[PDB]
């Protein structure tokens, strides 16, 4: 990430939408690791392929790695 995604996306603004969101943060927030079958369960449900759970759970991971503790509102 260094003044990088300058391709401008006329192709829909989310990629995902509310529900997928949903489902995508719950299995996160029980576990930062989803495994082959839990890839495949949450897929069917969320409407997307294991690709977009690869994207989705890499890239949040990315953020969740800088362990900022700012305040008492989730360190």
């Amino acid at each position: 990430s260094h003044m990088s995604n300058k391709g401008k996306k006329r192709r829909n603004r989310t990629t995902f939408t509310s529900y997928q969101l949903e489902e995508l943060e719950k299995v996160f927030q029980k576990t930062h690791y989803p495994d082959v079958y839990a890839r495949e369960q949450l897929a069917m449900r969320t409407d997307l392929t294991e690709a977009r759970v690869q994207v989705w759970f890499q890239n949040r991971r990315a953020k969740w790695r800088k362990r900022e503790r700012f305040g008492q509102m989730q360190q």
